[PDB]
């Protein structure tokens, strides 16, 4: 006989406003290397080349990575963890919404 | 003429429960030195010996630092953060009511 343990964790950091991407990106100093995570859609539109060009701002070795649909598969998750632990990133950049953002958290830790 | 950023942060962790000292303090692995701040008052009860006691649990080289009064002095400061780097302890404990703690937080920060 014994009790338990309830919770409430939060991530430490986070912005919210209009414009907030160069202000926020601002306190980004010397990460070095940059990976995208992203869909072809929005890649596709002019969206994705706005951050790269803010990752230009001191300038970073980024690639992107647009090869996610609807969902998480078994199959992007691999090649993306292989390409990105060929490129040894050390930042991860999540787009968008749902899957581009949970299967990179997935390969993110299957590169770790 | 432009805009500002508004915020909001927290601590990572955090536990709430009756008991929650020994399950609390069991994800505890390998940090190996443990520094106590806190009252004379408070360890002079039976307090600060259920802690220790824990820490020796699995173990740990610790030292009770329980000389602060109802204020960070300027005096105080200082000999703890001298007594805690010639330690080097690599956790540190803060415990109690208001002055134990950020006091610590303030010589904690002059140890780094």
């Amino acid at each position: 006989r014994a009790e338990n343990m309830l919770w409430h964790k939060l991530p430490k950091s986070i912005y919210f406003r209009r414009g907030s991407l160069p202000i926020a990106l601002s306190d980004l100093e010397g990460k070095k290397r940059a990976f995208l995570v992203t869909d072809r859609f929005l890649f596709n539109n002019g969206y994705a080349d706005d951050v790269v060009a803010l990752l230009k701002a001191q300038g970073m070795e980024v690639q992107t990575f647009f090869e996610v649909e609807a969902d998480p598969t078994l199959s992007v998750v691999e090649k993306g963890a292989a390409a990105m632990q060929s490129f040894q990133p050390d930042v991860i950049l999540a787009l968008g919404g749902g899957s581009p953002m949970d299967a990179a958290k997935i390969m993110w830790v299957m590169y770790e």
